[PDB]
């Protein structure tokens, strides 16, 4: 066990191996609270979470042991993996703190997009990274339900890693969020990511947020504005007959023609964006289909995409007691282990 030491960071207190050292607040968010830091062992910087009174609720309980079993699973280039995890904590008794270690991405997505305006060549590498991670994501029946710019980072290559997960199931932007989980329709698809990177990709090609939304009615109506009031084939799938009548109340929108609101942008681009940004989520591209469209002929590689191992999941049916939920939380916390240093980290 490492000795840790306490140290307070815009009014949190953060209680840490020695090892970590030089501790800078990075953001504070619903997620959790982030913070920079130095690794005395690997002499790389950092970025570590501390999961935001982890046990306070049954709810709060099921989604700290989700956050950890999730980040535990992932092992991808393009997906945020887990260099430690820890607890001040002696004992289960003890357990109420849990600290999450990642390798600290040079900027933020929204930082890129402000900083320059994207080649069409970067966009091809950014889109086709968020991609593969994404085939990987969903290879293990799991949906991310946030990918934003600011779940994106990049280092001083380019090279992309999605970040934080959405842990909602059953302070945070709506402009990438997917129509149908605003609307409360309850069996996602794994296109609702495809929805977030559609609108992703968008905002790079152009400088500018795709679906500004100033509140939940504002979102909605930008969405339909550039895809359409919903086809008939759509409306064939709406239960509700009020829901119905609305619909064909609204004044009906023709979709835009994507050639024209994406003019110069390259035209595989416009084509891929068409197949991202369709409201019938049955009928968005996948992930994996996106990765063989043409716009991407510079990076595919069908053997390196690799895909994720089974996921057990069957947690998220479970109603268990909080103290069961801080128990599983404490085991995973112990029988974590961390990945090996690359090679090229070591010499001859
Ligand atoms: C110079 N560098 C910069 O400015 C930036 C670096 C980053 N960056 N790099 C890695 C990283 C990981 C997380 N989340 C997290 C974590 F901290 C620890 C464990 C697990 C997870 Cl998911 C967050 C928080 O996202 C809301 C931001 C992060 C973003 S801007
Ligand atoms: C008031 C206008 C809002 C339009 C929202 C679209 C209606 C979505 O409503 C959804 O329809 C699904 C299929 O019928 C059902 O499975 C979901 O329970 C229901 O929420
Ligand atoms: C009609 C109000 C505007 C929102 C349109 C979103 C339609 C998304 O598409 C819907 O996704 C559902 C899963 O979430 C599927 O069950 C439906 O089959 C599919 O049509």
């Amino acid at each position: 066990r490492p000795t840790f030491y306490r140290q307070e960071l815009n009014k949190t207190i953060w209680e840490v191996p020695e090892r970590y050292q030089n501790l800078s607040p990075v953001g504070s968010g619903a997620y959790g609270s982030v913070c920079a830091a130095f690794d005395t062992k690997t002499g790389h910087r950092v970025a570590v979470k501390k999961l935001s009174r982890p046990f306070q609720s049954i709810i709060h309980a099921k989604r700290t042991y989700r956050e950890l079993r999730l980040l535990k699973h992932m092992k991808h280039e393009n997906v945020i993996g887990l260099l430690d995890v820890f607890t001040p904590a002696r004992s289960l008794e003890e357990f109420n703190d849990v600290y999450l270690v990642t390798h600290l991405m040079g900027a933020d997505l929204n930082n890129i997009v402000k900083c320059q305006k994207l080649t069409d060549d970067h966009v091809q590498f950014l889109i086709y990274q968020i991609l593969r991670g994404l085939k990987y994501i969903h290879s293990a029946d799991i949906i991310h339900r946030d990918l934003k710019p600011s779940n994106l980072a990049v280092n001083e290559d380019c090279e992309l890693k999605i970040l934080d997960f959405g842990l909602a199931r059953h302070v945070a932007t709506r402009w990438y969020r997917a129509p149908e989980i605003m609307l409360n329709w309850m069996h996602y698809n794994q296109t609702v990511d495809i929805w977030s990177v559609g609108c992703i990709m968008a905002e790079l090609l152009t400088g500018r947020t795709l679906f500004p939304g100033t509140d939940h009615i504002d979102q909605l109506k930008l969405i339909l504005r550039l895809v359409g009031t919903p086809g008939a084939e759509l409306l064939k799938k709406i239960s509700s007959e009020s829901a119905r009548n609305y619909i064909q109340s609204l004044a009906q929108m023709p979709k835009m023609n994507f050639a024209n609101v994406f003019i110069g942008a390259n035209p595989l681009a416009v084509d891929l964006l068409e197949k991202m940004l369709v409201l019938d989520s049955d009928k968005r591209i996948t992930a994996a289909q996106a990765l063989a469209h043409a716009y991407f002929a510079q990076y595919h590689d069908p053997d390196d995409e690799p895909v994720a191992d089974p996921y057990d999941q069957s947690f998220e049916s479970r109603d268990l007691l909080i103290d069961e939920w801080k128990s599983l939380t404490y085991d995973e916390v112990i029988s974590f282990v961390p990945p090996p240093l690359d090679q090229e980290e070591m010499e001859s």
